[PDB]
């Protein structure tokens, strides 16, 4: 599923992302935008053999099991394929563990490079939330 901007903002709000660990809704929508282009099906292979899955491009090295990342962890206790569903529940539940992990949303390179210290509230203007 390719989410519309505001459609994704509402889903994320419902699932408890709005100001989760101090990060406004703008921050999560901005990251989804640049990580996956709001596409739940997005995958991208990393040089280290790991793969990024889903709308928030969660990595197989740490977070999920794809059965092909030798020496990796499954800290969200999920198949990576769960992260590719049109329901974003598992992506969002797994993002809460990640953002809690000490580096905050710095864990997401695109957020750090493209969202951080920009006007992130733009990403949710015109949305009825
Ligand atoms: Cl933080
Ligand atoms: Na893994």
């Amino acid at each position: 599923k390719v989410f519309g901007r505001c459609e994704l903002a509402a889903a994320m709000k419902r699932h408890g992302l709005d100001n989760y660990r101090g990060y406004s809704l703008g921050n999560w929508v901005c990251a989804a935008k640049f990580e996956s282009n709001f596409n739940t099906q997005a995958t991208n292979r990393n040089t280290d053999g790991s793969t990024d899955y889903g709308i928030l491009q969660i990595n197989s090295r740490w977070w999920c099991n794809d059965g092909r990342t030798p020496g990796s962890r499954n800290l969200c206790n999920i198949p990576c394929s769960a992260l590719l569903s049109s329901d974003i529940t598992a992506s969002v539940n797994c993002a809460k563990k990640i953002v809690s992990d000490g580096n905050g949303m710095n864990a997401w390179v695109a957020w750090r490079n493209r969202c951080k210290g920009t006007d992130v509230q733009a990403w949710i203007r015109g949305c009825r939330l």
